[PDB]
DNA sequence: GGGTTTCCACTTATTCAAGTTTTTAG
DNA sequence: CCTAAAAACTTGAATAAGTGGAAACC
């Protein structure tokens, strides 16, 4: 049984929710919908999905290509336990725009209005300002489609279990070793990160605050620009990450990431990373956690 | 029924995580 | 001199978001 609080951190990282409009020739209005919550993650992450399938009792696990491993809640009454858990444990990234979207579109759907032409057109209305939008061939059955176009989100962290939800998915644990003109010849640096598109700039510079320390730093491939949250000074790392997320777990194969990270921390706070013999420790927990666990 | 729901195999762009190297700080 | 901290990126795939086909409920 996963955290509330844990899992609407992980969802605002790993969910998405989705709304099918697809042309149907059996449907009576001509075009069949969907709606429901998906998570889609590597295989070696497929525990996760089977705990938040036991904590809900809703969704359905099938393998997502060779990799990777997906949840899928589309049964319509099954979408009452998300509606049920995200108006307690509310979203706080951009995808509560895409919830409230996913909100509309349900009580379209329970009116049982998505059967009429009307209902279809709302959908359309819905789904224009859903993640992507409209693909070209809806927006072409639909040309006179208008709508809010959604309003920003604009939330802080509400507490730490959300925090180490979303560091589940979205933090990274480095042990970055830098050629260095030290005696050793080699620098033992701790990173932590998280990163995030540049949508929820607000939410990412309040980790600063929120955490008391790191920094953030934007970067981009070409038309691509996203943010990193960077904490690189130990004694911010030993005594405000660390703790953190000591006493608020972390889930999935991150966790033994994170335990491995922590083992290095230890040897440098006791200064062994400057011995040969301690610097040789570091280097094979590296290798440890480089390929996996 | 057969219109509508539900589920499973599968595809695709990019937002992520993971990684290395060089320079400045103290 | 020397160790820590920050800078400044690069990289490719685990994500998010989506599509195709169809069994089978109610
Ligand atoms: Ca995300
Ligand atoms: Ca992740």
């Amino acid at each position: 049984s996963i955290n509330p609080w844990i899992l609407t951190g992980f969802a605002d990282a790993e969910g998405s929710f989705l709304l099918r409009i697809r042309n149907n020739n059996k449907s009576s209005v001509g075009y069949s919908t969907e709606l429901g919550f998906q998570i889609t993650l590597h295989n070696k992450d497929k525990s996760i999905l089977e705990n938040i399938q036991s904590t809900w009792k809703v969704g359905v696990i099938a393998n997502s290509g060779d990799n990777a491993v997906s949840l899928k809640v589309t049964r319509f009454e099954d979408l009452k336990v998300i509606i049920d858990h995200f108006e307690k444990y509310p979203l706080i990234t951009q995808k509560l725009g895409d919830y409230k979207l996913f909100k509309q579109a349900f009580s379209v759907m329970e009116n049982k209005e998505h059967l009429k032409e009307n209902g279809i057109k709302e959908l359309v209305r819905i789904k224009a300002k859903l993640n992507w939008g409209l693909t070209d061939e809806l927006k072409k059955a639909f040309p006179e489609n208008i709508s809010k176009e959604r309003s920003l989100i604009n939330k802080n962290i509400p507490n730490f279990k959300w925090l180490a939800g979303f560091t589940s998915g979205e933090g990274s644990f480095i042990v970055n070793l830098i050629k260095s003109k030290s005696k050793l010849g080699v620098q033992v640096q701790l990173r932590f990160t998280i990163t995030q598109h540049i949508k929820d700039k607000n939410l990412m510079n309040s980790l600063i605050t929120y955490l008391g320390c790191g920094y953030i730093v934007e970067s981009n491939k070409s038309e691509f620009s996203w943010l990193t949250f960077v904490v690189t000074k130990f004694s911010d790392i030993n005594d405000k990450i660390i703790p953190v997320f000591q006493e608020n777990t972390l889930i999935g194969v991150k966790l033994e990431d994170f335990e491995d990270w922590c083992k290095v921390a230890k040897l440098i706070e006791e200064k062994k990373h400057l011995t040969e013999s301690g610097l040789d420790e570091i280097k094979k927990i590296k290798l440890n956690m480089n390929k996996g666990r």
